[PDB]
């Protein structure tokens, strides 16, 4: 055991009401909303084909040229309300939100910067709106905040001067009073998820961390915080010296997942995934031609993957600059909503199910021990193979639209065969399962 003052605070994984909904929602939607959506990837007539919320880094765009883009800032199509049906339609419980990127810009009118949507000819509080709009539709709000800030020069990559820690220390305070502007202004918020945490800067200063998290806890009962804000006295990351977690949650899985044979460590502990549509765009870009994009199944089978193990999923949304969302983003909310809204019985408030990973697709486990098999590759044999464990045998499987009963077939000790549905369903599709202990 190393001492340590800033590590881990939690036990295990936190139990009371306000985690347990944070964990039964499992599924979200990420906004990513700020001053890129103009350029929208191109700068000076050249297009750029890294993140478009990175412009101003592939450009080298100064930041007083950059946050000019305040001038343009007037999203005449935006609706918070259409914003929230959208996000009801997709099935999606929680949505998160860039309050603020690393760019600076902030969706909120911060007292403690000019650089906010009150000096743009939109004027208007953003945030205010979609929290109220979110919130009517029983939909929870949490609030990605960048702590690596561009647009403020007392932010410091490194501290190599007394100069450094002088201009950083007035930085950490300025964004402390962001941090309290936006939870007292905002007192639904359920999440703060920080992000830009990276740098030697924060790592060398855990105590802040630390201290951010305390605070935020204070002003807002039962919020969570990820992972991804927290250091230790030595600088470790996520999980301290000690090998134990810090924050709420784990907060590593960044358009990649957990390996369903391999990573089963990661049902310990509460965790959240985010992922994009395209390979690698969170704001919005004008050209998504120029990656690979996701297909709703894609996205589909990265949701059930993460519950599979315990953890929550949430795409990304870029919205335009204009206030709208282009169409393959409302085609793919549409599609991810027809689906749950026929399947979602074995997704929100899942859990992992303990049953040893098979190729047809992925299990859940439902609050009262049902067993879900979700299929997304149809065996030839049309056999779909259960290995239960020590104890547990199958009573009965069920196709969960239909209710239709399916045949189980003991194969050896701790094995079956459940049969394919008589007619294909042509779509990944849910059998359940009823299973009996010793
Ligand atoms: C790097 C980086 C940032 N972290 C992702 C969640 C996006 O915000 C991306 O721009």
């Amino acid at each position: 055991e190393i001492p340590l003052k800033y590590g881990a605070t939690n036990e295990g994984k936190r139990q009371d009401p306000a985690m347990q909904k944070f964990r039964d929602n499992r599924l979200g939607a990420f906004i990513h909303w700020g001053l890129y959506a103009i350029p929208g990837g191109e700068w000076n007539g050249k297009v750029y084909g890294g993140a478009a919320e990175w412009l101003k880094s592939w450009a080298k765009v100064p930041a007083d040229e950059w946050l000019k883009l305040m001038d343009q800032w007037n999203p005449t199509k935006f609706d918070a309300k259409k914003w929230a049906k959208m996000a009801k339609e997709m099935g999606t419980k929680y949505v998160k939100i860039t309050t603020k990127h690393h760019e600076g810009f902030c969706l909120w009118p911060s007292k403690y910067t000019k650089y906010t949507v009150a000096n743009t000819p939109y004027k208007r509080d953003i945030l205010g709106e979609l929290v109220k709009a979110y919130n009517d539709e029983g939909i929870d709000v949490h609030f990605y905040f960048s702590v690596m800030d561009w647009s403020n020069p007392d932010y410091r990559y490194d501290i190599k001067s007394k100069e450094d820690s002088i201009a950083f220390s007035r930085f950490l305070e300025f964004t402390d009073n962001q941090l309290k502007e936006l939870a007292t202004r905002y007192p639904t918020v359920k999440d703060f998820w920080f992000d830009g945490t990276w740098d030697a800067s924060v790592k060398k200063n855990g105590w802040w961390t630390a201290h951010a998290e305390q605070m935020l806890k204070e002003l807002v009962p039962g919020v969570a915080i990820n992972s991804r804000l927290r250091a230790d006295d030595k600088g470790k990351r996520h999980f301290d010296s000690n090998g134990r977690l810090m924050g709420d949650y784990e907060s590593g899985y960044e358009r990649r997942l957990p390996d369903p044979v391999k990573d089963l460590k990661v049902t310990q502990w509460d965790w959240e995934a985010c992922m994009t549509i395209p390979e690698n765009q969170w704001g919005y870009h004008k050209d998504w031609s120029l990656s690979y994009v996701k297909t709703p199944i894609e996205v589909i089978d990265r949701i059930v993957h993460a519950v599979s193990m315990g953890g929550n999923m949430v795409v990304n949304f870029g919205p335009q600059a204009d206030g709208d969302f282009r169409p393959e983003e409302k085609a793919m909310a549409t599609a991810i909503g027809k689906w749950m809204n026929r399947y979602g019985k074995a997704v929100y408030a899942c859990d992992y199910a303990g049953f040893e990973k098979q190729d047809w697709g992925y299990y859940t486990r439902g609050k009262n021990d049902e067993v879900y098999m979700v299929v997304f590759n149809q065996p030839y044999s049309e056999r779909l193979i259960v290995k239960t464990p020590k104890g547990i045998t199958v009573e009965k499987a069920t196709l969960l639209t239909t209710g239709e009963d399916i045949t189980v077939v003991e194969t050896t000790r701790n094995e079956y065969n459940v049969s394919v549905p008589k007619k294909n369903p042509g779509e990944p599709y849910v059998i359940q399962l009823k299973v009996r202990a010793a």
